[PDB]
């Protein structure tokens, strides 16, 4: 009798699904470049002969630090002229993110693994 359901046709819009590539990487040394730049780089970095492989075992384990470097933004940066110094401190570790205002590369320095405390108070001038 009653309209149970009849259309039952909701939600508008599904966006879809994301295929991966897994990136479970197999192991990358590197060893020589052997094809590196020469002469403000005619077309060494063009040439991914051995760092080939090395440079992807990095840009999958990138990928997990942009579910970390897009959470930042505090205003405690260096403010650099051909180097964009963004402090990326997040989780627990001091990820200094250095982008080249130049050509424009990534240098992600994630300081880990020191433990070399210099104490330091006061006294910054002795001769």
């Amino acid at each position: 009798m009653a309209g149970t359901m009849t259309f039952q046709f909701r939600n508008p819009n599904f966006g879809g699904n994301p295929n991966n590539g897994a990136f479970l990487l197999n192991s990358a040394q590197a060893q020589n470049s052997y094809k590196d730049p020469s002469y403000n780089d005619d077309f060494g970095i063009e040439t991914p002969s051995a760092l080939d492989n090395f440079t992807q075992a990095i840009q999958s384990q990138i990928l997990g630090g942009l579910l970390s470097n897009i959470n930042t933004g505090k205003p405690g940066r260096m403010v650099t002229n051909d180097y964009i110094v963004d402090i990326a401190n997040r989780d627990g570790q001091l990820q200094l993110n250095v982008t080249d205002r130049k050509t424009g590369q990534t240098s992600t320095i994630q300081v880990s693994g020191l433990q070399n405390n210099s104490t330091d108070f006061h006294h910054h001038h002795h001769h």
